């Protein structure tokens, strides 16, 4: 059972993990400098767009940690990107990295409906594999 979090997105919305009790969550940790992260975001966006009622997609960047830009620089830089369906939660404290044991980017995290962290996967994951992993959660 993972702890709750409350983070603001680049969209200004405040996201709380507990809002999603009862649904599966796919969390993608990434950073602006990570080329494989940037190359995979179109797939993450499609996974988010197709979620329907089956699961929720969130992504997390951590300004000031692991080489990431400051929060203000990150927000400006992200305006050059175009992902209509992707929440980008900002955590300048670096605490989520610690709690999910994130050691490299990207890292995929899968949380069940009951709210337990089920799986983390360091590195690239193919879109259909992310979707199948979600199906295997209750």
């Amino acid at each position: 059972e993972v702890a709750d979090f409350e983070l603001m997105g680049v969209d200004g919305k405040t996201y709380r993990l507990s809002d999603y009790k009862g649904k599966k969550v796919y969390l993608k940790f990434w950073a602006s400098w990570c080329s494989i992260c940037l190359a995979s975001l179109p797939d993450t966006d499609e996974i988010a767009k197709e979620a329907g009622d089956d699961y929720v997609v969130l992504t997390v960047v951590s300004p000031g940690h692991k080489g990431e830009q400051s929060e203000a620089d990150f927000k400006n830089w992200y305006k050059g990107l175009d992902y209509k369906n992707l929440p980008v939660l900002v955590d300048p404290s670096g605490k989520l990295l610690e709690t999910y044991g994130v050691r490299s980017y990207p890292t995929q995290a899968f949380i069940d409906k009951e709210g337990k962290l089920v799986k983390t996967h360091p590195g690239f994951m193919e879109k259909d594999a992310i979707l199948q992993t979600l199906k295997e959660l209750a």
